[PDB]
DNA sequence: TTTTGGCTTTGCCA
């Protein structure tokens, strides 16, 4: 009974379709579009296609405007008024980029929901949704085109028709697990916050990276240059094998030539020191400048370059990850004899007037680890600022916890972690410089230290072998079924996943509600600011996260007031028994970020 | 096959 009413053909058509539009709580969305390129409202976006259920579909034409425009202006910003599109983050961005409307209300996403329902589940297109939950709207997949011919106004309304459809039987999956107040509260804002993140990009200054990839480039003719000096040859070093034959076969002895075994060999002859630089230095001009130099776009309005990522949004343990060129992944300050220290985070500037603002959590998976385990010890060392990762570098080691290096600190870090989400005896040994019984000794001596934390691993096991899935803090739900395998391993890297799911999806949770937080509060701050650098400078623009940290850009006479508001709403995004302490740092970039005590 | 998450196996960010 599918049928598709052409509402845009007739004024009192019209508007009798926007009187009981309005009227709706529930309503699914899909557009029309043709074959363009980066988008326009005539052009490239045809028109909408709204479903209310029962398989009609209402198609608007915004071909040949104004009026139909600003009635659905009206609706579609704030009208129950519930939006439900596939993709709600292409679907913001298409609409923000032709026609400038921002769905600003309520927003539902099917693919969300089905990420809620099984995270480690792959990602399925609208199809492959309608042969699974929804499977008697089967004959309508007849008409979402094809891989040749497609109809826009056909296939908008069917998509509008299959997605309603199909946010009927998820939002009833949904409420069966407790997660539909959790989809409606923290994901879809969340969602829409990347969406805005999106359209917004992170400045970039050619000028900088082009002076950095200067320098790498003379570091690496300065390193081939006393390489070759070292063997008397011209050899190619980019290859593994090259390494691998003549050098280290009998001059040295352990061919797996990675970092960690030449770690050990650095402190012998420095050919493996240059080498590690030489790696390290190509690694970063491979995948850091150079994809980084062609991915920006010139905006014209803030006169700058700009990079805009591309969210994934879709993973195991609720972490947002970014596609190809990740920003996130860029390398933090090191240091070059030449020294000069390359900052590659420098390279990201503000706009004309403005500095960034990253805000980040002071141990957040160890805090929520110690509220979890309810752990006295840990929680007592975690409320009265003293750096765990710095005491305990300095038992470990027998300095002075207040002369302890930032490397050695990294060091204890990395132990803590490890030993929290099970690393094992041999593995401490070999890491922390030990013999294989110390380090069995030392993990005995942390979990008797800390009673909780190994209770709380025990009790997240057990729990996770007698339900089959590990639920976070706000309630989502990772299914494992290796927990029960006969296989050892199996068995116990479940196990591991058990435990760092539980941590790291409700410090994820803490990350994302904190972000919707900061969000609602900017907005009601800031009413007469522009929601993103693509929409038309007040407030900030929310640039980057980075899976414990939130940057944003802000002006000048907006820093203390932003920064302000940032940290309040990350201390105060949930109570915990441990105390959410927040760090603000404000600077001229990325790369050059000074702590603002506050 | 014995910290894990993301991207690419090994190294860089979480
Ligand atoms: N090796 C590891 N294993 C597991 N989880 C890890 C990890 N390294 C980091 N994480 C997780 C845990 C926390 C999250 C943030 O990463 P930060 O390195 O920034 O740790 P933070 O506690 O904030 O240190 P601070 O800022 O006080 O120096 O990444
Ligand atoms: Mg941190």
């Amino acid at each position: 009974t599918f049928s598709i009413i052409d509402v845009a053909s007739d004024r009192r058509l019209f508007n009798t379709f926007i009187k009981e539009w309005k009227t709706k709580e529930r309503y699914s969305l899909a557009l029309a579009c043709e074959k363009r390129e980066h988008d326009s409202d005539g052009l490239v976006l045809i028109g909408l296609s709204v479903c209310w259920g029962a398989r009609d579909s209402y198609y608007i034409s915004l071909q040949q405007v104004s009026e139909r425009l600003g009635q659905v202006r009206s609706c579609l910003s704030r009208p129950g008024g519930v939006v439900v599109t596939y993709d709600i983050i292409q679907v913001y961005k298409t609409l923000v980029l032709s026609c400038g409307i921002s769905l600003a209300g309520n927003c539902e996403d099917p693919k969300v929901a089905c990420w809620l329902l099984d995270p480690g589940s792959e990602e399925r297109t609208l199809p492959n949704m309608v042969t699974v939950y929804c499977p008697e709207e089967l004959p309508l997949l007849d008409g979402l085109g094809s891989a040749h011919a497609h109809c826009p106004r056909v296939r908008a309304a069917t998509k509008s028709v299959l997605v309603h459809a199909v946010m009927n039987h998820l939002t009833g999956l949904l409420e069966k697990d407790s997660m539909l107040d959790l989809f409606r509260s923290i994901e879809m804002p969340s969602q829409v916050c990347l969406a805005l993140l999106e359209l917004n990009g992170v400045g970039f200054s050619v000028e900088e990276c082009e002076r950095q990839k200067h320098v790498m480039q003379a570091k690496l003719t300065a390193l081939e240059s006393q390489a070759y000096n070292l063997a008397g040859h011209s050899f190619s070093l980019t290859s593994i094998d090259d390494i691998a034959q003549v050098l280290f076969l009998e001059l040295h002895l352990p061919f797996s030539t990675t970092k960690d075994i030449l770690e050990k060999l650095r402190p012998l002859h420095p050919l493996p020191g240059v080498i590690l630089e030489w790696r390290r230095i190509t690694n970063a001009l491979t995948k850091v400048v150079f994809p980084l130099q062609r991915e920006k776009q010139y905006h014209p309005t803030l006169a700058m370059d700009r990079i805009y990522p591309i969210a994934q949004t879709h993973t195991a343990t609720g972490r947002v990850s970014f596609t190809e060129p990740n920003i996130q992944n860029v390398p933090k300050d090191f240091e070059i004899c030449m020294a000069f220290s390359v900052s590659m985070r420098h390279a990201f500037v503000p706009f004309s007037g403005g500095m960034i603002l990253a805000a980040d959590y002071s141990q957040l998976e160890l805090r929520v680890l110690a509220h979890l385990s309810k752990d006295q010890r840990l929680l007592q060392v975690l409320n009265g600022g003293a750096d765990v990762f710095r005491c305990i570098a300095a038992e470990w080691k027998g300095v002075d916890p207040e002369t302890v290096n930032d490397s050695l600190r990294q060091q204890a870090k990395q132990i803590c972690y490890g030993i929290i989400y099970g690393m094992g005896a041999k593995s401490l040994g070999e890491q922390m410089g030990v013999e294989e019984n110390d380090a069995a000794c030392y993990i005995e001596s942390f979990k008797a230290r800390y009673k909780g934390i190994n209770a709380f691993l025990k009790e997240t096991v057990k729990n996770c072998i007698k339900n089959g899935y590990v639920q976070t803090l706000m309630g989502r739900r990772r299914y494992l079924p290796g927990i029960s395998n006969t296989n050892t391993h199996i068995k116990a890297h479940a196990e591991r996943q058990a435990v760092n799911t539980t941590v790291q999806g409700s410090a994820a949770d803490i990350v994302k509600l904190a972000t919707v937080n900061i969000q609602k509060r900017l907005r009601k701050t800031y009413p007469t600011a522009p929601l993103s650098h693509q929409h038309t400078l007040r407030g900030a623009f929310f640039v980057l996260q980075l899976h414990d940290e939130l940057i944003y850009e802000t002006r000048e006479e907006d820093l203390i007031q932003v920064a302000q508001i940032v940290k309040r709403e990350m201390e105060s995004a949930v109570k915990l028994y441990v105390k959410l302490k927040a760090k603000v740092k404000v600077g001229p970039s990325w790369g050059n970020l000074q702590d603002l005590d506050l």
